């Protein structure tokens, strides 16, 4: 209708709802019988909402398990466009992802070297395009699990064996420019640097560092920034600040609709915790560019350096050890809110009704606010109090017995966290930085201005990796078959029919 | 072999502690330290000694248990540390405050933490000491409940 | 009816009616 209106079915009509739900880089004589059909039956298949032709049909497919994911993408866009929650629900029971979990599996356990280059190639079946690049427009969690996923990611975090290598080796070596050509460190001289600078590890050590200096020297110079604004404070702004900004938006700004891309640069979560520190780095870079008030401008460089430390505590996420950590603190946080909110209501009551018994702007609200709330901090001046109860107990009991409690739960949530959130947080960030350029936060000028001076400036093993998964796949199906066969509940059943038969034909 | 065990290793410090000790009375140069030093070797003895309620069957596992309690602790922390560093850095530029610097910026808010709360000094960084506060007490005390 | 028990239980009475019959 749409399509009539700005000019029951097409070619280019079929076409555009796909391209519309796989969002894909991959598109479109009715006589002519088109290319490897057993791909746009599993389409038809799925659209159908027909999970067991559709599993026919994924047999009769040569692609992999990037087809499967893409099934799962158009699953979720169908299952919350479905209207009959019912059939929302049915639809939403496909577990195609789990198939191509099956299928990645049998991969990894045959080859996983060849599996590895199984899951980095561009499947020409959905137009050449790299699976995780799927498994991402897909959110594939699960597939994101599969212990080989993480293989070629850690296989990637470095190229140059860096997860066999340990910590405590790997900064010695980074300490000693040589330690490469001195064979010290497993990795002429070229080949050496390019290793030690080349490395998602090297790189993010890199910017780590001159991120945490250059947040000690600010740190250091708000001494001296103590008309508002000083000589050097200006230097650390052009010197850290402008940078940061290129090398804050750059890796964001123009990942590979210019606007919708700068949308989906300001669109997820974590970054929004830098924002406030963009902000922060603007708002304090008006402040400075203010003298009439001094007070105010070291004011707001003041408040704005904390942010320093809240985008450095992404950091820790890298680590195994904090993977969870993040996880589990926004629902600890979560879980403390409802409960304060209301603990200082009743706190606030028992105050009010006390206060009147007594009968005794900013001073008020001092004494209202600052007063109980150090009374919980152990500063209790009774030269001020001493010359409500019911709530002052049975809130103060409630209060801690309800956050406590539910955080039990929380950390056993927290635990799900430590499978769900701490190897997800992972791939994400080791994804970001493969694209993140290796100079740290000094040098990243320098790249900057390089890579802008560069803008103003097989086969065979294809077709054998693919009959290899064809192989493994039908091995799969095989596999899953032969086990049902010898379902033993199924056994019993022939066994049981065979047997009232025999006893007919006895009869 | 003998000098590989991780047990020994106890018995290793107090040894450096006898050996360093040692020295330090073979030196009445400094009184003083030829003091400090068999002051601190001394308490070498109380975490050697610490080894034997380890054959008991009731402290059987609790030497088991306390290097992971430890282990967990340390990690929640490092982080908690500096985010308070973080809030008491806000706090200090509007209050506007080497020996003396490093007590007024260290021994005060630990002992803040202690019950020491000297008002005469601090009285004439919220969301920091809140949130923080949190956190590492929950993430901790969970890690340790498992 | 499929209980799975009561089938075997079907199956294990005509299975002894059977060997009654053949002997």
């Amino acid at each position: 209708e749409e399509g009539r209106l700005t000019l029951a079915f097409s070619l280019h009509e079929v076409s555009r709802v796909l391209k519309d739900f796989l969002h894909d880089a991959c598109r479109g004589d009715l006589s002519r019988k088109s290319e490897d059909p057993w791909r746009d039956l599993f389409l038809w298949a799925v659209l159908q909402n027909r999970y067991e032709m559709a599993t026919y049909f994924w047999a009769m497919g040569r692609e992999g398990v990037a087809a499967a994911l893409a099934a799962c993408k158009i699953i979720k866009e169908m299952s919350h466009l479905e209207k009959e929650a019912e059939v929302a629900r049915t639809m939403r029971e496909a577990k195609y992802e789990q198939l191509a979990l099956d299928l990645f599996s049998e991969c990894y356990s045959n080859s996983e070297d060849r599996a590895f280059a199984l899951l980095v190639r561009r499947n020409h079946s959905w137009s050449r395009t790299t699976c995780l690049h799927l498994a991402t427009e897909a959110d594939a969690k699960a597939f994101f699990a599969h212990d080989g996923v993480q293989a070629f990611l850690t296989k990637i975090w470095w190229g140059d064996m860096a997860t066999g290598t340990p910590i405590l080796r790997l900064l010695g070596a980074f300490t000693c420019p040589a330690l490469i050509y001195t064979n010290l460190i497993s990795f002429f001289l070229l080949t050496r640097w390019r290793k030690f600078w080349g490395a998602p590890v090297t790189v993010f050590l890199g910017n780590v560092v001159m991120y945490f200096a250059f947040l000690f020297l600010f740190s250091y110079v708000l001494l001296v920034d103590f008309p508002q604004g000083p000589s050097g404070s200006e230097v650390t702004l052009y010197f850290w600040v402008f940078t940061l900004v290129l090398e804050e938006i750059r890796q964001g700004f123009f990942t590979n609709r210019l606007v919708k891309k700068f949308t989906l640069y300001v669109e997820d979560n974590w970054n929004k915790c830098d924002m406030v520190a963009i902000f922060l780095f603007i708002v304090g870079v008006t402040c400075r560019m203010v003298p009439s008030v001094f007070e105010a401008g070291r004011t707001v460089l003041a408040i704005d350096f904390m942010v320093f430390t809240l985008r450095l505590i992404h950091i820790f996420a890298i680590h195994k050890q904090l993977g969870p950590k993040i996880i589990i603190v926004e629902r600890m946080m979560k879980d403390v809110f409802f409960f304060l909110f209301f603990l200082s209501v009743w706190l606030v009551a028992y105050g009010v009704t006390t206060q009147a018994l007594l009968h005794p702007l900013e001073w008020i609200f001092r004494r209202v606010l600052y007063r109980p709330y150090l009374q919980i901090f152990g500063q209790i001046p009774l030269d001020e109090i001493d010359e409500l109860v019911t709530f002052l107990l049975v809130t103060n009991v409630l209060l801690m017995n309800l956050l406590i409690a539910m955080f039990s739960y929380t950390f056993q949530v927290v635990q799900g966290n430590a499978d769900m959130f701490w190897k997800f947080q992972r791939y994400h960030l080791i994804v970001e930085y493969h694209g993140r350029p290796a100079l740290a936060p000094p040098f990243i000028l320098l790249s900057h201005l390089s890579l802008v001076l560069k803008q103003v400036f097989p086969d065979p093993v294809d077709q054998k990796i693919i009959t290899w998964e064809t192989v493994q796949k039908e091995n799969f199906l095989s596999t899953m078959e032969k086990r049902r066969r010898d379902s033993e509940e199924e056994v019993l059943r022939k066994t049981a029919h065979r047997v009232d038969l025999i006893a007919k034909y006895i009869g």
